[PDB]
């Protein structure tokens, strides 16, 4: 059991809102028409809200609906691009990203704007009631990049192409879409960092590091249904592509990388300099942060549905 192998020399914790959120997101998602036809007594067992719960634990349950809503968003907008003809096509995504990309800049949807625009306009209308425009350029940013990273997909489908590990690694850290979900950290935390502190080398590759270990770890616990729709958006895949080895040697592979990507994690957590006490406090809650969702994203994906 390779996955017994995904361990953590810390723990995480999950919000006691958990049942309650999950509840709203399935009301939201229908509220917003995002549960397909495919889906209806599944639609009970999709958990996105105890994802959240485990994400941002200590949230107040306003800004946890909040978090859980985007969590579903972003799963919805996955199944599209991954199990459905839009991620095969670039022409069609390129136009439905134009629609989210004005929604992000603040208009308001039109009449024949689909269900995902409508919702995405939603949780920016949430959002803009507890955060300055700062954070909402930020996150808005993190979120194009996530876009941009699903085009990039598309065009390795189209050609048929599977990318070598360091572009692979390299794009990977924005097709998650997980540095938006760390912008939400602050929120959760009612942290305000200083531009020299958000922005030090230490946090980034700290942010870097967790964001690595979460998409390595789904690699490993998602090649499988992956493999089923004959993607090759996957840490293993990609191995196995560029070494020309087996499937369990990938899989082999991938979690040493994983292994050595918690130690690095681990060991830049005692270099973040000392700024203030004001500053590292908050600091210390914001990498805390990317600690419940390095466990969160174990957690859940270990019992999901999702990756059965
Ligand atoms: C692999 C991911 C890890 C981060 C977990 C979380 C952000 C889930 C939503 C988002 C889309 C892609 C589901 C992320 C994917
Ligand atoms: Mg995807
Ligand atoms: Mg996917
Ligand atoms: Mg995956």
């Amino acid at each position: 059991d390779y996955r017994a192998r995904l361990v953590y020399p810390f723990s995480g914790a999950i919000s006691p809102h958990a049942d309650i959120v999950d509840q709203a997101t399935l009301a939201w998602a229908a509220m917003f028409g995002l549960l397909t036809d495919s889906l209806r007594h599944k639609s009970r067992r999709l958990q996105y809200g105890l994802l959240a719960a485990r994400a941002y634990p200590r949230a107040d349950r306003e800004m946890l609906q909040i978090a859980a809503d985007w969590i579903a968003w972003l799963f919805f907008m996955d199944d599209q691009c991954d199990e459905t003809g839009i991620g095969r096509d670039l022409q069609r995504m390129i136009a439905l990203h134009e629609r989210f990309l004005a929604i992000l800049d603040g208009a308001t949807p039109e009449a024949h704007d689909c269900a995902l625009t409508y919702a995405l306009a939603d949780l920016r209308r949430r959002l803009a009631l507890r955060a300055p425009d700062n954070w909402l350029r930020r996150f808005s940013e993190h979120v194009r990049l996530y876009f941009t990273a699903n085009r990039w997909e598309t065009v390795n489908r189209q050609r048929g192409a599977t990318p070598n590990v360091a572009t692979y690694c390299a794009a990977r850290l924005f097709s998650g879409a997980v540095y938006a979900c760390f912008d939400l950290i602050e929120l959760a935390e009612q942290i305000e960092l200083p531009f020299y502190a958000r922005h030090h080398s230490i946090v980034q590759q700290l942010e870097q590091a967790a964001n690595n270990i979460i998409c390595w770890c789904n690699d490993v616990l998602s090649y499988p249904k992956e493999m089923q729709h004959g993607d090759r958006h996957n840490l293993v895949l990609v191995i196995q592509g560029e070494h020309q080895c087996s499937l369990p040697e990938a899989i082999d592979r991938a979690l040493d990388l994983h292994a050595r990507e918690v130690a690095t994690f681990v060991r830049k957590r005692t270099c973040v300099p000392y700024f203030d006490a004001a500053v590292n406090t908050a600091l210390e809650k914001y990498v805390t942060g990317l600690q419940f969702w390095i466990c969160a994203n174990r957690d859940w994906s270990l019992t999901a549905t999702r990756y059965a």
